């Protein structure tokens, strides 16, 4: 019941549901997994159903790390409902903190660049075949694109982004916004 209520306190304004609404979707995501938890390939399978043109495996993986940095393990309802508004639903800017904790691939505090390229691959792949060429061409691969994060961010390659600096440049520099970018729709969009 009361699972409701957490969600709401950390989607806050995020939200697309009510306490009510949750409980309803909560019942029906125990009709069909009645521990309430959900496995890393589970949640993959979402994913890999509803963005039929893409290859969101690597995508949907590093989603669920997001909440722990940990492939083992499950979700539950409460962490699956965050991330589907994380992926789907809300305002970039919005999801900022979240942002981090899902670039900073290892968990260790920090972002390198191997984890943007990671990351930047995941989205990439996102992206059907038939979008990919109205991509600028300084954009239309994974490493320049993370190449153009990393150079925005005022990075040498061995550096380490913090939390602050991330959060201060995908709030202010919306080119940084744009190439960090995550949710498959927006990048479709603004592509397009
Ligand atoms: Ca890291």
């Amino acid at each position: 019941g009361a699972l409701s209520k957490e969600i709401l306190e950390e989607l806050q304004l995020n939200t697309k549901f009510t306490e009510e609404e949750l409980s309803s979707w909560y019942q029906s995501f125990l009709k069909e997994d009645p521990s309430g938890r959900i496995t890393r390939q589970e949640f993959q399978t979402i994913y890999s159903k509803f963005f039929p043109e893409a290859d969101p495996k690597a995508y949907a993986q590093h989603v669920f790390r997001s909440f722990d940095a940990n492939s083992d393990g499950t979700l539950d309802f409460k962490e699956y409902v965050i991330a589907l508004h994380m992926t789907s639903a809300g305002k970039t800017n919005q999801k900022l903190e979240w942002a981090f904790s899902l670039y900073d691939v290892d968990g260790n505090g920090t972002i390198s660049k191997n984890e943007v390229l990671e990351i930047v691959t995941a989205i990439f792949k996102m992206i059907s075949p038939e979008d990919t060429k109205h991509l600028p061409e300084d954009e239309n691969t994974p490493e320049k694109r993370a190449e153009k994060i990393w150079g925005f961010f005022g990075k040498k390659d061995d550096d380490k982004l913090t939390e602050k600096e991330f959060i201060e440049g995908t709030l202010a520099n919306k080119e940084i916004l744009r190439l960090i970018q995550f949710e498959p729709q927006k990048v479709k969009e603004k592509l397009k």
